[PDB]
């Protein structure tokens, strides 16, 4: 399923996304000024499932959850530098069912514990001068789909 | 390489679209209710190598080509109905030298031989009211690439 | 890369299969009379990193580790039926740090922790009347590759 | 659906190869020092429908097509050099309903014009001593998959 996800704005997905499932996050354009760019996954309750805070001016990008109107838990953070490959940068989450797996272009996985069990049921996409594209293209799937050679 | 296509409005190509290039153009939705929605291949002149003109209403899509200042040629065109499918509709443009391979999401590929011997700087997309999303995802290849087993 | 893994043999990567790395086994065939069909991932000093036993008679797929003149440790299986898809069933392995994720054609994926932190060197193929073809196609990837909209 | 076409043996296609339909062969390894390698099309009736002959030490491929007991007819042909990448070679063929298309590793693609009007039903590999591995994987498509973005 294809979605253009807009900037300071989401995509309500057909689906929940849950176990098995693959969100491929790429965008157009990769803008080497942008700031703090953000992408939440949130439930239906709006609970902020998986925060990612990519900064580049602090170099490190910041994993987080927390409920519609708590507190954020502890941060679990990594380099910002050379994760991202210009002129299509991209972002892959998967839902591993206890824990989501994070990649980016470059650099091994990030694996984050799940710590609300809910699906969710919608991508956000925040930032004030992006550092990736608007919209940026999203194909969800419901499973891993078949592999190319290469 | 992957490029967001806006409504009335065009990409300048990282490189030519020339034989061997394959163009993916994917919408993130269908307009059932939608209009006459314009496609172009275009030339660093602005000639129209490749125009895709699908009309809903006249159920028909017309093949042609032009150069910028010029008249429109004979046209070659096909039945409208049962060519896409929703809500991810699809268009695919593969250069094979003399002649353009066109795909839809149903029914065979549609062949039209080159009429203007040149390659394609910019792809166009213009509609009053749509028929797809705006912008549409679109990937650029410069050969065929690995293909998936399914 | 492209290895043909012909049974009761093996076959040498040509690097090692590491925490990225993504194993695509398939088979040209599927012989529902066949007996227990072995596929190991096994390490430069052949220990047996990650062992996949499928079983049709006895109903289960067992999975388990074991140092090269070591014992077997406990064992983690599964049911076997409804697991694989003819006329070309597949299994799929990689790698993520910790542990091991395998899928089949049917199911939700399966996950083994790490026994033995090293990386395998080889992949066997043993069996008497094996379930699948001879040899079968095997695609190792250094980390997830581009994946088709669908 | 898949096939492991082995040197001097030939695989029986499940569904005839007819127009639209995609055959992507790929072999598990390059032996630079092999010699002419040979692989048909064949028809139900056993009417070689597309031949190519690989002739590393002439330099150069052969296309051409006869019937099951008739003679060759004109010889379409093309440099040798550069067409294969190792250590995974492939081969890439097309039915576009008037003509086969077939890409190589590297190079444009070379077009094929059908002579003999008729569905293959079979592929055949002959080679005494051949110039890829045994078998060849073959995946064999009803029409173009989704393409990834790489
Ligand atoms: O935890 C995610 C959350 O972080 C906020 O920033 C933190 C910052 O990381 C920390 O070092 C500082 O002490 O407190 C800030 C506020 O909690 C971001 O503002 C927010 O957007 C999230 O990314
Ligand atoms: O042929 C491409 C060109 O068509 C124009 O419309 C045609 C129409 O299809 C034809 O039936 C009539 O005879 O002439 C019209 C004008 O030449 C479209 O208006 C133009 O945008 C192109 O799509
Ligand atoms: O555990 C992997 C190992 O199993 C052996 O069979 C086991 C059997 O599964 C178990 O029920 C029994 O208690 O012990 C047997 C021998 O330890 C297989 O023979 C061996 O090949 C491995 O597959
Ligand atoms: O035409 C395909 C056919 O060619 C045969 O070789 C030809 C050769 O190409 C030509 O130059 C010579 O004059 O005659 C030979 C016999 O026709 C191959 O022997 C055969 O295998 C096919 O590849």
């Amino acid at each position: 399923m294809l979605y253009h996800l807009f900037v300071n704005n989401q995509v309500k997905l057909q689906n929940d996304f849950k176990p098995e499932s693959v969100a491929a996050i790429r965008s157009s354009a990769f803008n080497s000024k942008g700031g703090t760019t953000v992408f939440n996954f949130l439930s239906a309750g709006e609970n902020i499932l998986l925060h990612i805070s990519i900064r580049p001016g602090e170099n490190v990008i910041v994993f987080n959850s927390r409920l519609k109107n708590g507190a954020w838990g502890p941060e679990e953070r990594i380099p910002y530098a050379e994760k991202f490959r210009p002129p299509n940068p991209s972002i892959t989450v998967i839902d591993h069912g206890d824990r989501f797996q994070i990649r980016f272009d470059y650099g091994t996985s990030i694996y984050y514990n799940k710590r609300i069990k809910e699906n969710a049921a919608a991508i956000a996409y925040n930032a004030e001068n992006s550092l990736f594209s608007s919209p940026v293209t999203v194909d969800v799937h419901g499973l891993l789909p078949p592999l190319p050679p290469a």
